[PDB]
């Protein structure tokens, strides 16, 4: 037996009623963007008629600059490994996409916005950059990412491969340096609501409120459970593993 999960919006729902096309980064980090908590959000999105709109960007690129770190391939070839990611969750998720319609989905690869489908995005990019040397805001912000995660992620790998806390520091910069800049690049997808399940990047808040002067639509969504009749993912795992750590834990199998 088992009980059912339900997504509710955090805070006045307005800004959803108002919307027509909704925005959400997916993260290869998350276990509540994939599967039974996933069809929750789809359900409970549809319930508000208004959006006519979803897009889901896949955050998966992204992870090249830790994967180059793990790795030590060049960046290109680390980004066609961490693009496996998304197509593990691609494939983990077929219910949830099909289930929009007549909704319409956009689906958004990482890559696609950083490398183009132009030099927009390393546009963007020299905006953050500027920010970090000239904001000691967004560079404090940053550093205290960088420090936190290069920690994370360097006794993650001392005992399997020779690494520097700097090193680990730099990937982790430039990693969080990425993922501000891209609220840039996803402007131009013309959302009217961007939602996660939790608080927005700040990185991303900074950056959009800093070049757009306006506040950024976000709202967040949690989950609750309820007994129901019939329960469905009953034959799913029962092991709250992100695709991020089955795909490391994959590439210890092979050192």
């Amino acid at each position: 037996y088992k009980k059912m999960k339900k997504a509710k919006f955090q805070g006045n729902v307005d800004i959803i009623k108002n919307a027509q096309c909704l925005l959400m980064g997916i993260s290869m980090n998350q276990t509540h963007q994939s599967g039974e908590e996933l069809y929750a959000f789809i359900n409970e999105i549809k319930k508000y008629t208004n959006i006519k709109k979803v897009i889901f960007v896949i955050t998966d690129y992204l992870h090249r600059h830790y994967v180059q770190l793990e790795t030590g391939l060049p960046l290109e070839e680390a980004g066609k490994e961490a693009e496996k990611m998304g197509e593990s969750w691609l494939q983990l998720n077929e219910a949830s996409l099909n289930s929009l319609s007549p909704v319409e989905l956009q689906l958004v690869q990482w890559k696609s916005l950083v490398e183009g489908s132009d030099t927009s995005y390393s546009d963007c990019l020299s905006k953050t950059e500027n920010c970090y040397r000239d904001d000691p805001f967004f560079q404090q912000m940053v550093d205290t990412y960088s420090n936190e995660f290069g920690q994370k992620h360097c006794n993650r790998l001392k005992n399997r491969i020779e690494i520097t806390l700097e090193a680990c520091q730099q990937a982790a910069k430039n990693y969080f340096l990425e993922e501000s800049t891209i609220i840039l690049k996803f402007i131009s997808l013309n959302f009217d609501v961007i939602t996660y399940p939790g608080k927005c990047n700040q990185g991303i808040n900074y950056i959009y409120n800093k070049y757009i002067g306006k506040p950024l639509n976000f709202i967040s969504y949690r989950f609750r459970s309820e007994h129901v009749k019939n329960s469905l993912f009953s034959f799913s795992k029962k092991t709250e593993e992100s695709i991020n750590d089955a795909h490391q834990f994959r590439r210890n199998i092979r050192s």
